[PDB]
């Protein structure tokens, strides 16, 4: 499914627990997916493929295959992909109750 | 941290919301987890590295690296790792309140 800077897959769509979904996101070549934070929800990202600068707060992070990283809710992030390949993670949504995106 | 047949490592603990729970999981070479079923988590697992045969309820998959597997409450799951390999996955656990396990 495309969403302008990423595409996204959900992930067992309705057998998950009220609260949580799961997908996979592609943030797509070059993009950046700019800063924003959710109200109430905490998103777990295990990066998949890809490479790409991912901020949660103050930090950049060198985001690369294998690593982990929470945001918690009422925090800023954002994604810069610098490659010509997709930044690809797999997003698990906790504390979930649908779109609660404030984009800045 | 070592149970006998897996070794488990917590991932941002204490910082997810109550009724979930992240870790890393390493089935240790050679080794079966025995069927068993949770009385009320989910749990999410995605697949870092390895090979194992993955049983959930009556189907048995050919778990690799990059699949996604979702096993949900009071059903029956169990792993055969048959490579000289740890089979290392990531787990979320949804509708997690503590051990809920009942082993066969
Ligand atoms: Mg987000
Ligand atoms: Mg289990």
């Amino acid at each position: 499914i495309d969403r302008g800077t990423y595409r996204k897959a959900p992930l067992f769509e309705g057998e998950l627990p009220e609260g949580s979904y799961a997908q996979i996101v592609e943030i797509k070549p070059k993009q950046t997916v700019p800063k924003h934070y959710h109200e109430k929800q905490y998103e777990l990202f295990y990066i998949i493929s890809g490479q790409a600068k991912l901020g949660i707060e103050e930090r950049e992070y060198d985001a690369k295959p294998g690593d982990i990283f929470l945001v918690k809710p009422k925090t800023v992030h954002w994604v810069v992909n610098k490659k010509e390949e997709p930044f690809r993670l797999f997003v698990i949504k906790l504390n979930y109750f649908g779109d609660d995106s404030v984009w800045l």
